[PDB]
């Protein structure tokens, strides 16, 4: 029905190509055999949530492998790790527009060589809240920049270029759905600021640089949640503006670790954090559970 | 005798401080017994890369432990990864701008609450080379962005805000010294242009999108050569910012894979680039083992 398709003529013309990345070549690895009954893909920062995610799956799916193991399709680098099981994918993609960015680009050729149809690829991450509770999960309604515009920019052989910000509108009812099923955490569904800093980026106060003052910020964070912005992170908006574009219905789904209202570390107890932390993995694992259903 | 300084006066009023993506904590760490030592810092992108690092500068200063590891001191996180040998620490810092910016952000504080003084910091990494035979080891002379200029723009509160890029000229001096005594590999001094992302913001023409032609971005590599860039990169402009700002003697230290006035794939064997990508490790190791004997 629906096949991912890349927005670049150069890669017909190519013999053989490198996802150096990844550690994959067409020339060693057989692409369709490996890939292409993929038809999730999930995508998140952290190498070890990843394996934690694929192992959720494993076992929502019955899929599961108890008592063993889920190799990593990517050893031999450690740029990012990726799992399989069955028809669900999971990549790390480190933290920032650019170490994500580099993962969506070998991603969407690796599925375009397995010859990959109606997949969806959804965000998993960690987020800033901005007026919501700590633990409150947030389904990206849309991802947005630092004047909180449904954008994302870059220079491109010296021009700025610009590029619209897309999430499934669908996708984020789906989600919704299942998440009103669980009952496990509350649920929002608003903008996703994505910024390049983390610290002065965000108008943290505890870096080794801040040039601004504590009104400053809060001023700042309250003219983002006026317009709907309601959490924030780092790689939403370059996600967005690629995956629309390549035919991919994408979704992002993060938990907030603290109210930034209110301040810049985390106060919540090791154990209560542990359990935000896979509040994302347990929603899409559910969603994905429902759909192979 | 010059300490590491914050540009932050929020930090003195913090009880503690959490460097969360070290998983390292002021209240659980005596960080001056543990870090006060430290006299350089070496950083990279890949954990691999920077574990081997310290096992070599390790050998270098006679302080190497035949079968014994090197313990990661951010075990319990895998955000970044972090070595010490006596006076050495090597971390590692993922892929682009906003990653290593938040590793800076929190080993700035580190060597702060350590009380280091006189600390030296040099980035090893890869890179495209314009105009250099494949392999050339390259001193960074002025980190320049894609107008080719020595600055870095951030975004602070929703406001453009312009940093000089300073890497330190004596620092340039001492590793092309170094460099000339070796004699293991071309070495040269130029330009370093930092951009955002990979595939189009390097001008490949083998991303899962292109926007332009092969003339386009032959014509643009041209015009970055003749400005003095001689290679290509992700994180020097805000590593030199940064370093400047809060006291560190910084210099970047890569090494060129392919050269981009060619085309965008390594043409090297693999053999061969495992030579190549050891190249600025072998020059900041032996820099490091004259300066302390
Ligand atoms: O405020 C945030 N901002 C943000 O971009 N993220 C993004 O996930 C980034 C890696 O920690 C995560 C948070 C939550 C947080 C708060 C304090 C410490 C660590 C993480
Ligand atoms: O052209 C480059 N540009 C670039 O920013 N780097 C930076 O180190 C980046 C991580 O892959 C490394 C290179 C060398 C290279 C070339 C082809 C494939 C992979 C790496």
């Amino acid at each position: 029905d629906c096949p991912v398709r890349l927005l670049n003529p150069n890669i017909a013309k190519m013999k053989e190509d490198i996802l150096y990345h990844f550690n994959l070549t067409t020339s060693r690895h057989n692409f369709p055999a490996l890939f292409g009954d993929v038809k999730f893909v999930c995508v998140g920062g952290s190498p070890s949530r990843m394996k934690a995610f694929i192992r959720c799956v494993g076992a929502e799916l019955g899929l599961d492998c108890p008592g063993r193991d889920y190799p990593n399709i990517c050893a031999g680098t450690d740029r990012y790790a990726m799992y399989k099981v069955g028809p669900v994918l999971s990549v790390s993609h480190g933290m920032g527009i650019p170490s994500i960015s580099i993962m969506l680009h070998e991603l969407i050729k690796l599925l375009y060589y397995a010859r990959c149809s109606n997949v969806t690829i959804i965000r998993i991450g960690t987020s800033g809240g901005i007026g919501l509770e700590p633990g409150t999960v947030v389904i990206t309604e849309q991802a947005v920049d630092t004047c909180f515009k449904a954008e994302f920019e870059q220079i491109v052989l010296g021009k700025r270029v610009i590029r619209k910000t897309d999430l499934n509108k669908k996708l984020v009812q789906e989600l919704l759905l299942c998440s009103a099923e669980l009952s496990e955490f509350t649920t929002v569904v608003g903008n996703t600021m994505c910024t390049l800093d983390f610290y002065e980026g965000q108008g943290r106060l505890d870096g080794a640089l801040c040039s601004y003052t504590e009104k400053d910020k809060q001023a700042y964070l309250e003219a983002a949640y006026a317009a709907g912005v309601r959490n924030i992170e780092m790689e939403s908006s370059v996600f967005a503006a690629m995956c629309s574009a390549c035919g991919l219905q994408a979704a992002v789904v993060c938990v907030t670790l603290l109210n930034r209202l209110e301040g810049d570390q985390i106060s919540s107890p090791r154990n209560v954090l542990s359990e935000y932390q896979q509040r994302p993995q347990r929603l899409v694992s559910y969603f994905i559970k429902k759909k192979l259903s």
